[PDB]
């Protein structure tokens, strides 16, 4: 039941492995989702891509120098787009002396960097770029055809999945920030690290987020008047240490290269990358995902932002409850421990 709401790490035998939709029950059966994020380590054997060096030759279109401003365990961040450039010239800058990883001498030594040089020189990444670099024909924990429920819907009921069941590259170089977030539509999400330097994740449990929420809505009170969902904008940090000052539940964990981590619904998680290093990700669903969407509260301001309507999934896969949904009597308050 893992009432800590720690983060598990999961490392499966390859018979274990073969099948994710399995695998994930079984981490659920453990109680992982409590945590928000959990890690699985796959069997040493398998590999997703037997050769990265053409990888080089991938044009990052629209790399984002990332200018974080603020103080005191608490920023916001803007974007500024820089020209594009191939992952080799990406990967040279990253070494170079202006934006290498510092010294350190362990993860907590570097965390401690990272907090403390947030606001000096601006790094730069590259994201949201379309596309999956495993090899062809890999079956296993294949992030462009996990076949969940997402892609039932969308392959045998014809609705638009607005893209988020795609795979998508995350070029990293030391000090970029992910800021905190739960996924589009509190959906979960899964990271593969192909390669490089390591990437720290911060996770809440999705049972005390509301709490999370409040902090920021108390310390960003701007923010908060301009949208009922701004934590969605992803333009907000927050320290450990404010996080551990007000008594906010939370875990950290560090991904290597060749792992993968899952967030969970409604799981927020922040991080930020140790050096020069590429990720894969994506979203998908499960059953236990529809009570969150039908619930999710959505960014009020712009109107370009990702909404999947529920229609389809309480209909097909909570009949029972579904013209109660429609009639607007299907209250609950969700458990998310179950
Ligand atoms: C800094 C690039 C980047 C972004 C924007 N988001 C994530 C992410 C999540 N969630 C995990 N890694 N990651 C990134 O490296
Ligand atoms: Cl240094
Ligand atoms: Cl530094
Ligand atoms: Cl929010
Ligand atoms: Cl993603
Ligand atoms: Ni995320
Ligand atoms: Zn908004």
């Amino acid at each position: 039941l893992n009432p800590s709401c720690k983060i598990m790490t999961f490392r499966p035998s390859m018979e274990e492995f073969r099948e994710f939709n399995k695998y994930l029950a079984y981490m659920e059966s453990k109680g992982a989702h409590r945590a928000g994020l959990a890690k699985v380590i796959p069997p040493k054997e398998w590999k997703p891509r037997q050769c990265y060096d053409d990888i080089d030759n991938l044009l990052i279109p629209a790399p984002i120098q990332q200018m974080v401003t603020g103080q005191s365990g608490l920023f916001t961040q803007y974007n500024i787009q820089k020209k594009a450039m191939t992952v080799k010239e990406f990967r040279q800058l990253a070494n170079s002396g202006k934006y290498c990883t510092p010294r350190y001498l362990d993860y907590e030594d570097l965390e401690r960097k990272y907090w403390k040089n947030l606001t000096f020189v601006a790094p730069i990444y590259g994201a949201d770029i379309n596309g999956s670099i495993y090899d062809e024909g890999v079956d296993e924990w294949n992030i462009a055809r996990l076949n969940t429920v997402l892609d039932v819907v969308e392959e045998e009921c014809g609705i638009s999945i607005e893209g988020v069941n795609t795979p998508y590259l995350y070029f990293g170089m030391w000090k970029t920030t992910f800021a905190w977030h739960t996924e589009d539509m509190d959906l979960y999400s899964i990271n593969y690290l192909h390669f490089g330097e390591p990437k720290s994740w911060y996770a809440i449990p999705p049972e005390h987020g509301k709490r999370l929420e409040r902090l920021a809505q108390g310390f960003f009170p701007s923010s908060s008047q301009g949208c009922d969902a701004f934590l969605r904008h992803k333009m907000t940090l927050i320290s450990p240490s404010v996080l551990k000052k007000y008594g906010i539940p939370f875990d950290k964990i560090t991904q290597e290269a060749g792992e993968f981590m899952i967030t969970f619904p409604y799981g927020y998680h922040a991080g930020f990358n140790h050096g020069f290093n590429c990720a894969e990700s994506t979203n998908f669903a499960t059953v236990r995902w529809i009570d969150y969407g039908k619930v999710a509260k959505l960014c009020t301001c712009r109107k370009d932002m990702v909404k999947i309507s529920m229609d389809i999934f309480v209909r097909k896969f909570q009949p029972d409850r579904y013209q109660l949904w429609k009639q607007g009597k299907d209250i609950y308050t969700i458990d998310h421990t179950k």
